[PDB]
Formats: structure tokens, sequence, C-alpha cells
């Protein structure tokens, strides 16, 4: 297996569920991945469950934090070469309605999943562009950037945003040659250690009139899609939207 | 002509252009109306040109000036009754791609065309939820919360971030029986000052490849589907887009 | 003060329902108009219970009968002059899933639904071309243009085709400078006698996680984004998707 | 290593361009295919160019005809095992304007592009249900499924028709436990010996305003994103549509 062959990865919020499993199967297919995250304790630990440093290292770092951007990929480059690749995953959500959100909560979560995916796109775009790599930025943008749900305001706001962002970015890239492409990927609910906690939640997300097939996804189910927009095969598509949802959209 | 019988309307950025006309209609259907801008003179003209103010005021506002909002709307019900309908229309756009954003340009943009229209989307909730009013607030939100532009990645970001916040807000009054609906408007190219101004930004966006209809609107195309928004004939439309573009995004 | 001054419409399925309305408030703002039906009783009732023969007449015609086409608008333009507006509105629905479609339901629905639309835009087209008309065609598309049902099959096929082949349509007319418009409507669950017939389909339809305004819509609700597309309010919307649906889609 | 362990496929229009590169990959990735084409010599010679009648076999077949696709899913079966997978493919395209499009180039497109893919899509939820092979049925259905082109009136109905069916029988699948998966694949332009054959086609394509990236794809482009819709890599995605077109309909 060796599907991203000499690809180089930055996985951000790649100590958990989604982020985690990207960076499982990319080492898996033969790529090198930093992943970040704000505790290294848990971070250390998840970087050896999937390999040596040779293949697979942590960085703490908050996707907020547009300083530490920079750092995050002179590390990743110190450790593995050029950077091919970022997945932008760190975000977090907050349950409350429109009506309902503070401004602290509003501005702290699009700290995070707005302007943190700006911020990877941005020096991913300046970092990696002319340099033959076929690089390729995959934005997290979830089903909460295609449909609205009345308890995720916030969330539905930041992940529009990161979904017509994204497009932008791609245009730029394919209009001035700069072998990156830019693509969003739009989870449904997936079992995550997150969604574990919160009792009732996989319960309420696996409705049939949420999701059509009846239960959640797992993380894996997220990689595998991550994988193909990594890789060389999926040379031709970029500005597009990759949703894996068990059937939620579709109706 | 009353369409609008009996409602009163805020619309922001409302002193020049596409919201100069939506006030202009506004009033012309029976409507009254509050409009903001940042320039008391060009304000206080603008007003005075469509009417008295027995149906449209002024009021000196910056649509990012969070304290500003609750005022706005303590003033226009002294001056008209129970507001009815909030139109968020105050933006700006910023010509740069995603990787030349600066962070200031980025944060600067958002604070008027997100933060703004969060601003005004969630105070429109709390003061016209439950009053019988047939409520509705009429988000700005433009072609551009459908397709990229490689110029245009903050704006992209914000009108996408509108777009999907917009339907989180409509179901949330709508399973709360609110009497609230929330729409979005997207307007392609525009003929306005600001394009005016730009030497070459008319002759570029009457390109057919981009507008197929070969020439750019004008801002009372805008206000006439605004009328229909905010009028009780669009009573079972809520969480929807609609999208006024000379054919812009039609290919 | 007519919105529809000197407009001259055909409406297909006008005798009862959304279309009926549709003729209804046509008539309203000054627009003369030709309802079709396949019963001539129900249809000169219907005509006349609106207005005068000098305003709105039944023609009985199916509309997958293309040579009737052509009758349909030589009698339209012979009681009132050239046709300016098409609102293609006939239509049938199968409670299939695809797996048990037979192929005589997938043809007979197809014929109407399919080729019933495209005979009235293309001899709309050619029809009210270059005559500075301020012509409108409003092909009716459904939420089943836009989401699937799995008891829809076949009416999800006829509406997706629809929803695209207008756009096609909207846009050879732009680049030609033709003086048409075409556009789509797309109605959620509406209030009509057929409904009121199937015990239980309004409350079914009226459940949250159907409809989220908790009630369905009316023919008007139809009707009034109908009038906005005809009328010359709308002279810059073409190619573009007009959904009256209660937030069904938003979610 | 091989990602379609055990699969058995369909593969209809498989002899040429998109659909003999989906044949080609689905081969090299563990699964028997058959292919299918109008053409005997054709067909036959483009089978053995991929591999052994082991794992590919041509039939001759026309996807219009329905009678020959329970043949054709029998001779599958009797050479290979239960279909696992089905592609429909074969598609025709016709350079009209809806305005200019006959009646019976309507008829002869729909037949092939709209009632083929019904047809396979009927009989693979049929033969496939409840038999826990991981089935999968993707149905191609172009840029044309999004957005309209003034001279692809047919194409474009055919197109936007099979995008929505598609999204129906995808949820009926997942409602029912179906084991059986319902996905659309959009290619935008790719080079085929066919696209060789117009000339100037490519050079058309190729325009930024056209395509961003500036040139056109691929078959193989096509090939690996029907991989891992056929893979049970994506057993969470159902109901969605997987865009790969360099960009076109980003903008
Ligand atoms: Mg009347
Ligand atoms: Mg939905
Ligand atoms: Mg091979
Ligand atoms: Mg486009």
């Amino acid at each position: 297996t060796d599907r991203l062959k000499g690809k180089v990865a930055i996985v951000t919020g790649g100590t958990l569920g989604i982020g985690l499993a990207i960076a499982d199967k990319f080492v898996e297919e033969g790529a090198k991945v930093v992943i970040t995250g704000r505790h290294a304790d848990v971070g250390e630990k998840a970087a050896k469950s999937i390999g040596g440093t040779d293949v697979i290292r942590f960085v703490q770092h908050d996707a907020s934090d547009e300083a530490g951007w920079t750092k995050l990929f002179d590390t990743t480059e110190e450790a593995f070469g050029p950077v091919t690749t970022v997945v932008n995953n760190a975000g977090i959500a907050v349950s409350k309605s429109v009506e309902d959100t503070t401004t602290e909560e509003w501005r702290k979560l699009l700290s995070v999943n707005l302007d943190g995916v700006f911020f990877g796109t941005r020096l991913g775009i300046q970092r990696m562009k002319n340099k033959g790599l076929g690089a390729s930025i995959i934005n997290m943008s979830s089903i909460s950037g295609f449909v609205g749900d009345p308890t995720l305001g916030a969330y539905n706001a930041s992940k529009g945003a990161v979904r017509i962002m994204s497009k932008s970015a791609a245009l730029d890239c394919a209009l001035k040659d700069y072998d990156v492409r830019v693509n969003t990927v739009h989870p449904g609910y997936i079992k995550t250690p997150l969604v574990d906690d919160l009792e009732g939640a996989e319960e309420m997300m696996s409705q049939r009139t949420k999701t059509p097939m009846g239960h959640i996804g797992e993380p894996n189910d997220i990689a595998w899609i991550c994988v193909y927009l990594a890789s060389d095969e999926s040379k031709f598509a970029t500005g597009a939207e990759f949703v894996v949802d068990g059937g939620y959209t579709a109706q």
C-alpha cells in the first residue's frame, strides 16, 4: 500500500477521532504526517499509537494561533521535507441557536473553525505552490456547510464559510498553475470520543429522519475520502465538495 | 401600492446602492424604514431623497458595532413601533486572493459582513419573535455565497457563512413558532456607485462568461425580491436562497 | 398598480390547486390568462370562477400532447394577443420507489412532467423570443428537484430534469438577447383539495421532520412567487431556483 | 492490497474512454467486470486489452434495451457470480439548444441517458439488495447535472434527472437496509479519442473560463473516484455527488 508515496501531511486536530483516523490511513498509505492538538500527553500517545517518529510526529498547536502556523510548517519541513498536504480538521462545536449564541462563543468557535482554516489554507498555498508536489489542501467543512441546524448557529456559519472560501482558493491555485488543489470534505454524523461522551448523542444522530442508514459513521469513513483527495488519483478534482454522511443531505 | 402595509424595517448600509433602492421600494410599498450608514450628511440626504421622517429616517451606525445594534432597534421602535423586518445589507468587499489576504483585511471584512449579519439576525429574532408581526429577516449573501472567486477570498468566506447561518436561524424560528422567517438574497453584479468608481469594473462584470445577459443589474433588481421577502406574500418561504444574477450561477 | 400589465399567460394544469391560484393572481395583477386541463366542465367553471372571458379562458389540453401545444399558443394569441408568459405547471405524481416503478408508470409520468415542460419551454422560446415582451417561462420543479424521496423515484427524475433543463434554456435565451427569462419554482407541501382527499397526508407533511414550520402551505404561496417571476420586477433573474417550502430543504 | 476484492461489476458503455478506464482500474483492484457496448469487434478487443476472460468480458448491449438488461445481469452472474456493482456510464450527447432540439433527438437521448440509467438502477437494486455484497450503484451524471449549457438542452435534462433520481434510490436502499448504495459521479471535460476527433474541442474546453485548471482531464481521473465509490471504503457514502471537473463548477 503506497497511494500517498512521498507525501508529507499536516493534520490539525489529528490526535482524536476523525483527525486521528486520517493520520492513521495517511501513514498506512506511505505519507509522513504531523498531527496537532492542544494536549501533549494525549498527542504524543496518539502519534506513537500509529507509528514511530520516522513516519509520524505530534506538535502542540492551537489552530487559531496564527504565529504557531509558521512554526508548525517549519517543524514539519525540518522533520520530513516540503509539506505536500494540509488537512484543516481542527474544530469545535457549540450547541446554541443563533438567538442564544453569546458573542464570546461566536468568536471562539470562529477563531478555530474559520480563522484556523484560513491560516492553514493561506500558508499552505504560500508554502506549497510551484513546487511540483501535487499539493492538496483538504478543508473539513461538514454537512453543516450544506444544511442548517437550529442548534448549531455559529457552527453552520463557520462551515458555510469554509465551504465557499475553499472554492476561492481552489480557483486561484488552478488559474495561476500553482499545482495546489483545494477541496472540502463534509462528514455527516461520525462516532468520535466527543460524541460518545454526550449521553443520547448517537441516538439522536441515528434517527432515520436524520441519517437514512440509521446509524452514524466511523472515523475511517472520513479517512478514506481524505486519502483519495491527498493522492494524485484526484489530480483533476479541485473546488469540489465530498459528502460522506449516510444519506443525511440527500433527503 | 401597499404590499408592506404596517411593516417597520431596518435596512443596514441603506444610504447607497442596493440598500438605498431596498429602502426606496419599501417606503413605496407602505413600510416605515430606518436606514443606516457611517456618514451623517450622506445618510440624512439619502433619507430625505426618499421621504419625510414620517416614513424614513437615518441612523449613523456601523454594523460591526454590537452595542449600537441595541440602540438602533430602540431608536427604530421609538420612531415607528415594533420592528418587523431586518435587512442585513451592510458589507464591504476586498479584492484579494486567500493567499494574499492580510489578517487585518480578513478580520475587518468579517467583522462587518459576518459579525454584523449575526448581530442583526440574533437581535432580530430576540426582538421580533412571538409578536404576530409576520417578521422577516433578509440577509444579503451574494453569488459569492454560491461560487468562488479567486480575487474574493474573505468575501467568499463571509457570504458562505451568511448563507448557511441564515438556514440555522430560519429552522430555529420555524420549529419554535416564532413567526419570524429568515432568507438570503444573492445578487450577482449590480451597478452601484462603488462599481462605477472602479475603472473597468462594469466591463469585467458584463462579459458573457461572467453574466450571460451581458450587462450588470440595477439596485431595483434586488429591491423587488426584498419586497417579496419582507411581505406576507412569502409567508411559507424560509431558509431559502433567492438569486438575482443575470444567469451568473446557472452556467 | 397592476404588476403584470400587458402580460398574456398560459398556465398548464391551471384548473386546480397551485395552477388555479397562479392563474387567479395573474389575472388580479392585470394579465390575460389561458388555463389548461383535461376536463372541460371543471375547466370552464374554473376560468369563470376567476374572471370574465376578457381576462381568462380555459383550453382543454394534455401537456404531453405535442401537436396540441401549437394549437394552444394559437388559440391564446387569437384571444389575447402574443403570449408573454408560460407557466409549465401540469404534472402528475406516482408513489413508487425506483425499485418498484413499472416502466409504464415511468413513461407516463415523464411524458407529462418532463416532455410536457420541454414542449412548453421549446415552443415558448420559439414563439416569444425577440419580441420585447419581457417574456418569462416559469417551470414548476418541486422540492423533489433538490432532494430525493424514497417513494417518488420517477417524480424525482422528472423534477431534476426540469431543474437543469431550465438552466440550459435560460442561458441560451440570455446569451442570445432573446428577451426571454427561464426560472424554476420549487414548492414544498401545499394544501390542495387533492391533498385533502388522501387521508393523513397533511398530517404526515406537517411533521417538523418534513416541514419545519409545522404546517403545509397554500396555493397562493406559489402564486405570489410566480407573479414576481412573470413581472418585469424580475428582469435580472434567470436560470435560478425559487424555493417556497416552509423550510423543508433547509434542514 | 486489492481495493475491490470480490466485487463483480457491470460497466455500461465500457469499451471506450471513461467507461474503459473505469473497467481497467476496477480489474486492477481485483473486481471481475463485464463491459457493454453496441459494437462487438471493438468491445471484444477492448475487454482483452484490459485482462483475461477470468476477470473481464464484453457483452453487446444497448442501455436503452430494457429486456437486454435482465439478460446482461444473468450473463454476468453466470460468468463471475452475483453482481455487486453497477456503473451506469452509457450515454450520448446532442449539441442542440432546447429551442433547436427535435423531438426525435430528445427522445433518443433520454432513452439512453435517462431510461438506461433507470433500467440499470432499478434492476441493480432488485438483484443486489439484501445479499450483503457491499453493493454500489454509480450513476454517471456530469457537470451538466449541476449547471446548464445553452448547447446541451436534452443532455442537461437527462443529467439533472439522473442526479436526483439517484438520491431517491439511495434513500430507499438506506432506509430499507438493503446493503446497496447509490451515488453520482460528475465528470467535467475529459480527453478521449472521441474528443480528439472534434477539431478544436479540447482547446475550447481548456479555456480558463470553462476549466480553471487550463486543461481537460483524463479517463483515469473518473476511474479512481469510481474505485472509491465501488469499494467498501465508501460504505457511509450514499445519495451524494462526486465532482471531478478541474474547477468547472466552482466558479
Ligand atoms: Mg381573483
Ligand atoms: Mg434535507
Ligand atoms: Mg490495467
Ligand atoms: Mg459557474
